[PDB]
């Protein structure tokens, strides 16, 4: 039966565009919102056929696409805990229990999600030549994708909310954490502004509906596309457009109109509900949408209506979300890009209020604020040596021996002397860093680290006084290297010879006495 | 007399039922706001009765069983500092002291609350036959309820601002931090919409008592319901909606009105002030508190009266804090979330700054940062050896005995050791990490770590060599443990005989070679 193993790369893919048809089945489910509208020839209300045909149609595509899933974790195994595995985990190729591990609590949700309801809605009203049911297309399908929602808001839960909280593939920069929130945004927009074309309709239907009856010679299928070859309709039709017009017209102006529309005028008003672009109508929805999710309802005024106060309440509540969640993730992406800067910026401020404290002269304090401002323009803030100590030991060694073999192999005993233990001298080689007129070492003071001299130039006098320079790619401490090798020592650090003062800024690697009798200790 | 002990799980559950009282508190006393409506049959200001009554009994159906609670904490035991205790202090059931420890500083706060103020107000309004109570009703409930909120909004601050410092029943996910910083906007929405139609309804009586006596032939006592059967009401009665309509209408496209009413004109013109369907204006009202509070007061269009001004500045001010404690907790929350993502891409960004400062190789380069990733994947940030060594002593040994006696019972001289001294070496497994095509060991190298391998498969040659597969189960690093048991050997680390790489991406158990001695000398 070949039952398949997680982790296979065929089960990588088909988690791949996987994810990308649940991202999308969200998109599809408002287009079924913008079925119902008003045809304004006839003043009636009817369904666009060829959007309900198109979401439809798309909505199936998808599902059916899906319905390759729950037919492959079919053939799915898993891992259980055991102390036998030596793998962390068992694989079960068994059929006849997996049944019941994916059927146990992940199959009732991802089944009541390629449900076709919303495409049954569409079925029995396009293959009618009877008016009779555009109010039965129109009332099953607000609260059918409102409750269908959350299975299918909940099959993206696992996959979004875990893969931002431990993502996959990015690491870098700011197109995952921005450009998902403000996509977040405009999905929003896009469920919140079909749901204001929808409910915008039902309110129009509702005015329609009760001026019919207070004309009285008018019944309430006369309001629908397909009913005009009917008993009456004639006597209707030439009394439309003064009775849906004087009891239900939308002007933005209006104050005490004949019926409140509320939140919904401005989609009768401009009228959108009865456009034959949908790129206007679309567009024009998804940016009211926008418009009152981002600034939460502000603008809005409802009516005495309590189902679209409800929905304003809901726009308020959902817009504090979406800011709170786009600026809580923006804040959590800029606070750790600039952590180094921000800590330099700490220690500094540390760094003067001690000083300030202990009131150290002006001449120890420019030296204070020179090496923390250079020791924050070569390193950046990374700690080197814990980067290093936290890498695999042939990792380290090979990186170790690229920055540090050619320092080593131009000191005479070290060059000559092998390949085993200067590859363990080039283990403790630790970055110094010298700010200029740094005296390195003065005469009389016990030597007590060897430095190898990256970058920078030094110099160097002894007891005017036949001065001896240094720059890149010498060394300096020669006079601990013989006495660490000298048995005739014991722990006696010895003294300087020279005066050695930087002359620029000075990168080295230092070789200190306690690392340096552990590699004398070698032979 | 049974003083009870602190502990007690009756005072565990008498503390579960209580503070949901207190919770549901806070929700009541805003219903006495839409005490006052005005009946527009009759053009009088009158009260809602049946919500006075039902305001009134679910306001002392919660605070009578309050009540059981300063009877109980009646019976109640404290701890006291000593060190006599043996276990963190004295319990105290001695009656005679335990009166002044709650009756010294949380019985004040706690008895200002269970106060039947505004159930007395409501009292001896519905107990007459007499419409000149309406006035009284009306002006003793804004201030009554307006400081009972301290004592009120005081006996939950130590339950909820300490109890989302430490939670005690929450951990995984946002269920209590989203969804608690979003019902107290609920909650002061509820607040501020009954204040905004308490006022409004407050801003019309002036408007009618004022615009009652400029016509003279009217007392003001003919504004409120129930004085109907008065001398001289039949001369007001016919002229009523011509005095009280040309100077105190209410119209929101009016912009020099004959009364400015300022943010209470949507209260009055909508007629939810005279609705008779609680539920339009209830929703209506916190419609309008949400609304202002998440937008913090912009669209208020205030007359020039000062308590209508310093109740705009009091939503601005609490829509403020509202919006900054959301946000901030929702922060809070996010970035708390993502933690050990952020953590590695501060690290992944260290070490790109130090391989461009150093100038590695790019095939040392590729090496890093596959490790990295690696690593990533396998522990997600999670040091294990810290939550592990964060244990108990028994369940970490459990723990260990779980993960590594596979492992070291495959190995043929610790499989017929022990248990007592293989349950201590396998303590000291560490989990490694090797990407492919990383050189474990090569020969000539001291052998420093017994790897058991988990996962991945490995290779081996010595001196096309007669190759060597090693996979998931078997170990490698047998030089290590024949070296360490043997005492003829010192501190000498072993020269390896094997070239060990890595065929796959590989996890291991290392057992390192200070670690090894420690085990070996146990004999």
């Amino acid at each position: 039966k070949k039952i398949f193993d997680p982790q296979d790369k065929f089960l990588l893919y088909c988690n791949k565009l996987f994810v990308a048809s649940c991202i999308l089945s969200v998109f599809v489910d408002p287009f079924f919102f913008y079925l119902p509208v008003i045809n304004a020839e006839s003043k009636c209300l009817g369904i666009d056929r060829k959007l309900a045909i198109t979401a439809s149609t798309l909505r199936t595509f998808i599902d059916v696409f899906y319905l390759a899933h729950m037919a492959l974790q079919l053939r799915t195994a898993y891992i259980a805990p055991s102390s036998r595995v030596f793998g962390r985990g068992e694989l079960v190729i068994d059929p006849a229990q997996i049944a019941k591990r994916y059927l146990q609590r992940w199959f009732i949700i991802d089944f009541l999600s390629v449900l076709p309801l919303p495409q049954i809605v569409v079925w029995r009203f396009l293959q009618s030549s009877n008016g009779s049911d555009v109010l039965a297309t129109k009332q099953a399908l607000l609260f059918i994708v409102l409750v269908q929602y959350i299975p299918r808001f909940l099959r993206v839960l696992p996959l979004t909310s875990e893969l931002k909280r431990t993502a996959g593939v990015f690491a870098e920069t700011a197109w995952a954490g921005a450009a998902y929130y403000l996509l977040l945004y405009m999905l929003a927009s896009h469920i919140v502004g079909a749901f204001w074309y929808l409910l915008a309709l039902e309110r129009n239907d509702a005015c329609w509906q009760e001026a019919c009856i207070d004309a009285g010679n008018c019944s309430t299928d006369f309001l629908y596309c397909g009913n005009q070859n009917m008993d009456g309709y004639a006597v209707w039709n030439r009394a439309k457009e003064s009775v849906l017009k004087s009891k239900c017209r939308a002007d933005l102006d209006d104050n005490n109109p004949p019926f409140d529309f509320g939140i919904y005028t401005q989609a009768l008003s401009s009228g959108i509900v009865s456009s034959q672009n949908f790129i206007v109508k679309y567009c024009y929805c998804l940016w009211w949408g926008l418009q009152n999710l981002s600034t939460l309802g502000q603008g809005l005024e409802t009516s005495t209506y309590p189902m679209e106060i409800i929905f304003s309440i809901s726009l308020a509540i959902s817009g504090l979300i979406l800011f709170a969640l786009l600026i809580g993730n923006m804040q959590t992406y800029l606070q750790s890009l600039t952590i180094r800067l921000e800590e330099m910026r700490v220690k500094r401020r540390d760094s003067e209020q001690w000083m300030h404290h202990r009131m150290l002269p002006q001449d120890l304090r420019e030296r204070v604020r020179r090496y923390d401002q250079y020791k924050w323009l070569e390193t950046r803030g990374v700690d080197e040596e814990y980067l290093v100590q936290n890498l695999p030991k042939d990792l380290r060694r090979d990186i170790k021996r690229h920055l540090c073999l050619a320092l080593v192999r131009r000191v005479p005993l070290f060059k000559s002397m092998d390949d085993k233990l200067l590859d363990a001298i080039c283990m403790r080689l630790k970055p110094c860093l010298f700010t200029e007129s740094t005296y390195l070492v003065r005469e009389g003071d016990p030597v007590d680290e060897m430095l190898f001299i990256i970058r920078g130039r030094l110099e160097s006098v002894t007891t005017f006084f036949n001065r001896s320079l240094l720059k890149e790619g010498e060394f300096c401490g020669e006079e601990l290297l013989t006495w660490a090798l000298d048995p005739k020592s014991g722990v006696n650090l010895p003294s300087s010879t020279r005066t050695v003062k930087a002359l620029t800024e000075v990168e080295a690697f230092a070789l200190t006495s306690e690392e340096l009798k552990f590699v004398a200790s070698q032979f």
